[PDB]
């Protein structure tokens, strides 16, 4: 099995499926003060950007687990590309309930929490892999500010405004779970219109390849709606981050 | 060892500890539709008025622990004078990592979550005695409206704004946690009224009776300033409430 | 025929089919200063929890027409329980065009005046019904606080704002329809949680033993997304109560 | 002598004149900690609910003064009514400076303070009647919201906004007259709505039987217009409640 | 018998007796698509001018029926100067109560809802004039918006704010009375200044040649007082309009 | 081919479809200062009624072009029943890429601007057909104000607030296009009712007519919600005009 097509077409072309630029990834990755050998397990790795980048640059060891097929080769062509194979695994799969056999360093959980039913749960799951005194990352949306409708939390991917909480709310949420937050590093608005505009040059280039494809309605509707729903939603209200945890 | 010797003098003459009426108990033992012979444990049990209450109209069973000698005491007293203590056990002593033996239906901390130092560790705590198919009760403050400034916050006896959500994202909180809220039965500013304005005739007739004592002169300072500081920040800001949960 | 299955599964549980707790109804029956002997018809009567309650207190004799079967069998248990069946009478059926034979003293619809396609429609119909001097009451909501938006609207069950009026201007709408308001019993916000919290434990308790009934899907969404919908939306804006009419 | 006509026909039918609830009363008694025997002074003590409900349900003894003939008659019935009227004596009179020869536990006005002219002006009378370490209960209008403009005020049967305060700088006029506020019961729109809803029915059954008497026209208009007024005016605005007074 | 003299001496001038233009007017004769021979009845028809102006432009008959002599006799003359007194029937007197032998197309009320004490009840006699398929005309004013006091409602000739509804709300008002609005026609400020304007200068004119009248003394206070008092209240706060209803 | 079959029925006894009057339409006649023998193309022509009025008071000659069948009708009978048929012509078909063979002195699209697009692209195909120095109209919509929210913007048949511009922005975007505008006429409340309102009751006349149409469920439902809507959303936000443009 896999992610559902239309989400493979949109983000083909993307080496991070986030609101995060490489410079974000890069700061993330420096301000855990990662250790040449640290283990990281990252769970939704995606096209396995933050792994590849920190074998690179730090000299971390990991492993990655993704639902996607297509992303799950990109992240083994990226580590050639990166010459960091010896160094990161990518493994295609459902990583809900996995668990480490060997402890980590870093149990990171980047945009895919709905694994372990939430927030709650997946820092849960990630625990069961950890190191005692390791740290625990979680990549997650907030609002940058409050809606002033439940139609601007609707048109940003949530049912209502009380699923997501204001940053300092946010910040107390992790407290509450027991958890100190040891360290983030916060999308902006440049980083999101890097990961949303980004879809479409990509949802373009497709179309005009694939006129008759089931999807090219779909496509098509979502292309011609898209940068003004971003502009007018997204990108005034709606949060993300990446935090990084230690239990208390 | 007990609770600060202010509290005991406070709130020596209630029966609940807490904003709620006695109105307020007997619609929440309703509420959890309890049948006779279910199985209560409580933890921060007060002067034992919730299980007293429920053995006498709904013919459960059950065990209150309690830090307070005086509230113990009192709850003892209390079943007696019900006719309800061959159904309901009270222990004088800390409910810290407290687990029953006998699994119960309902597991209970109403308002004494730093046991476990947080909601989120006492819902696991009190999980750990709960039979399958049960429901935990969480006593809990929340906003009724946003304070405007961290000093109403302050007042009410928190740190930051953050420390409480208002009530649909306190919901949520639970939701999040993992459980689904099956029941609630909030407080309203008249069971705050109770809670508060009590310690008030209290604290004068123990000052009228102790002028020499060595806090006669912080309870003297307590009664001034107390009614003004509740009805400015308590009462229009702090909601209350209990919320029935079960895990999905 | 019967209403839909969702209700009965939703609200097999209440004795009281609105936002009304027994303290409430009681406090409407005293202040309709009903003598014994008084008559009354129920258009829509529920589990007959007005008709038993009041029989049982105040020695009246009555009518209710109830279009659930359920709720009819319920009715009929209740004034078995209450030892007022040979006070009140409930029958299965529907209640639109309903005239009673022999005059009553009190013609009440109690939140079902869809019966008589509307508030004025159903004032008519009951009045057919009425002795000459005799009370009709009226269960209804309106806007406790006026929506910010349409959505909140839409969230309470109306289509549009201007589907429900702020009290005073509710108030107005039976006074310009040729009737005195007398009385007035409204819901707090208390009785909305008795009311909806209730929908919660029926529900769950219903899923935990119908995991492959057709309707699990449609009651598990419900149950996940109601505490927040309801305390956003219905707690503060909707308001409701019952209004005692008299023709001038 | 007597109170002017229309309060007569307008309240025949209270117990309580004030907006109070038989709850509230019963809460204000057991906040009190009435012990049987004591000695209860009421000033403008209407159909003396209060002193006939805390004799049978305290054992308390008193007596209440009251201008209105038929207040004072009703609650002579009462206190037979209840099995209370060797503890309790109502008198037909002006309370105006009206000092007891012997000293009372509780001296209470509740809801008649233009008696001695004025709030201050009544604590100054009711504390010549009082035991040292007794209560003085008073029963007080205040604004539960500041109202935005006068009218409102007018409307709420007072002259400016300056002539109530909110609860907060309310509560602290007690302690600036050189009195601890050790207790208090306030209304809610419910106890409001009792009071005030109340005076409709009896209104219209008065009406409906005195066609041709002078005061109908008068009470014609008031019926027409009072739902409105308060539900505009004082339901939101408008606060009441019974305040208890030591003095320090 | 007649309405106040004030009325005859302000409105002597006036054709239209409302805030109503001749071009609205001719507008709601096109937007009712009255044909050759359609029958109206007009309770309260002023002047003539809605019967006498669309008997010529569209064929109409009808008769109206008003309680002025002098509008009545200004009618008849106006009936004779168009052209259309074979068409047009004029009756002096009280339409309370009136109800049509022959059944009519369009019963009309434009602006004297008070004949059936208000809206609802007149409604409900213009319907027994009705033939099936016909349409009744409402006359009656609407908040163009909500005013910010009572004092501006009481300046628009209504008691209390709620004595009016917003545009939607009023609308919503005639669903709920069982009616489709079909049709509308609302004055707009310019429609306004054309009715009270026009007053001014008649009862200037009026002023200078009674200055000795009984009357002349409350005429000058009231010219002097309008300007400003319509351009503050009425002009934009108040709205006005026909409604065109037919029965679900 | 046709256009749906709803609008045929909606729309079937409108003269101008669009929010205009007569007194608007002839207004923007003497606006153009239309010159006798002026040729005029209308895209999108409706029932022909600018181009037949025009024709009688301007001596104008022109072609309409309209992809409803019914409308197209309409329009040959309208020229007749005005004597202009010599001077304008009507075709039944889809105007998209519609360019005119001999020039014209005016080119106008008023409300059918998706034919090539949007409005730029419809300014771009009415150029082509444009004599130098003539006039281009454009009928269209914009913000009469500013919706407070995204849902008052989807009542007003636009997905998003960024749909439509206030009228500054809007003439401003016409000058961004390249071309001055040198007149405009607007549409005011009045004549929204007018487009509006006459849907009502020719809706409601057709469905008395036709009961058992598959589209008779349809019409009913927006015959009941449109009104309120109506008044809510489009009557104070959305503002319509007629804009005359040259290209500098
Ligand atoms: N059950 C599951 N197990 C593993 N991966 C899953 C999953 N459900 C969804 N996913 C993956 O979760 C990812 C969410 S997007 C975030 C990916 C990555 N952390 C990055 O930041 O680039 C997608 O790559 C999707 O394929
Ligand atoms: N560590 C601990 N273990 C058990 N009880 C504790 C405790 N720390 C505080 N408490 C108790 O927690 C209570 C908080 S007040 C609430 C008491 C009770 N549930 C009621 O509603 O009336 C106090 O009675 C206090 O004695
Ligand atoms: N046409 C109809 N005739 C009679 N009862 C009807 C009806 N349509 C719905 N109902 C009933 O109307 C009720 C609405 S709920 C209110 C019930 C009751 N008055 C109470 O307060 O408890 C339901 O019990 C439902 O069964
Ligand atoms: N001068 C006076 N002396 C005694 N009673 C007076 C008075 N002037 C007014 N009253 C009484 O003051 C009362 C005010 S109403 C409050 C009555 C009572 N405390 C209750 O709550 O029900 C009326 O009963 C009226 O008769
Ligand atoms: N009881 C009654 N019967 C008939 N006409 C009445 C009436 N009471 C008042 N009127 C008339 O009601 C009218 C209100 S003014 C509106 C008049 C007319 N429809 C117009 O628009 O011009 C006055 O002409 C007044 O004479
Ligand atoms: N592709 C197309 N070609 C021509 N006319 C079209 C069209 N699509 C829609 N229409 C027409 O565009 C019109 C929009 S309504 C405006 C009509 C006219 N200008 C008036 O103001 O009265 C309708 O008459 C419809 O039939
Ligand atoms: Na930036
Ligand atoms: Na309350
Ligand atoms: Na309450
Ligand atoms: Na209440
Ligand atoms: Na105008
Ligand atoms: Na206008």
């Amino acid at each position: 099995m896999d992610i559902p097509r239309i989400f493979n077409i949109t983000e083909s072309a993307h080496r991070i499926h986030n609101p995060f630029t490489p410079e974000k990834l890069a700061t993330l990755g420096a301000a855990l003060r990662l250790e040449a050998g640290a283990r990281v397990l990252d769970l939704g790795s995606g096209s396995g950007e933050m792994l590849c980048t920190w074998a690179r640059d730090h000299g971390i060891v990991g492993t990655g687990i993704d639902l996607s097929q297509l992303f799950t080769e990109q992240a083994k062509r990226r580590a050639e590309a990166l010459g960091v194979a010896g160094q990161v695994k990518f493994i295609h799969g459902d990583a809900a309930g996995y668990v480490s056999d060997e402890k980590v360093d870093v149990a990171a959980c980047v945009g895919a929490s709905w694994i372990a039913g939430g927030v709650a749960g997946t820092i849960t799951l990630l625990a069961q892999s950890l190191e005692p005194g390791g740290i625990i990352l979680m990549g997650e949306p907030f609002w940058r500010k409050l809606p002033t409708t439940e139609a601007v939390a609707k048109a940003c991917h949530a049912n209502t405004i009380s699923d997501f909480l204001l940053l300092p709310e946010f910040l107390a949420s992790f407290r509450k779970l027991g958890y100190d937050v040891v360290e983030m590093v916060l999308a902006d608005q440049d980083s999101w219109d890097r990961y949303e505009a980004a879809k479409w040059l990509t949802m373009r280039r497709w179309l005009d390849a694939n006129p008759e494809d089931e999807l090219a309605e779909e496509v098509r509707a979502q292309l011609s709606s898209e940068p003004e729903r971003y502009a007018t939603n997204t990108r005034e209200y709606l949060g993300w981050g990446v935090f990084a945890l230690m239990a208390r």
